[PDB]
C-alpha cells in the first residue's frame, strides 16, 4: 500500500495535464503562422522608395 | 443471532448499490467522451485569422 501511495504522490508532483497543452499548441501554431506573415509584411518595407526616383 | 444481526447492520449502513454506479458510469463515459470532443472543437477557435492577413 505504501509503496503504491509513493508512487502516486510522485506523479502528482512532477505530471503534466495534456489537454492544456493541446490548446496551447493550437494557439501557438497559429501564432507561428501569423508572426511568419506578419515578419513577411514588415518585411517588404522601404520598398517603395524606389518608386520616388 | 445478534452477530448475524450487527454484520448486516453494518452493511446496511455502509454498502453500495452498484446498479446506480452502472448507470452513473455509462453515462459518464459518454460525457467525457463528449466533452474531449467539445474540448477538441473549442481549441480550433482563432485558427481562422491567418486567413484574413
Amino acid at each position: 500500500k505504501l509503496q503504491d501511495s509513493l508512487d502516486a504522490g510522485v506523479g502528482n508532483l512532477v505530471d503534466a495535464d495534456l489537454a492544456k497543452e493541446s490548446a496551447k499548441l493550437q494557439s501557438l501554431q497559429t501564432k507561428q503562422q501569423l508572426g511568419v506573415q506578419a515578419l513577411s509584411i514588415a518585411n517588404q518595407s522601404s520598398s517603395s522608395i524606389l518608386s520616388l526616383f
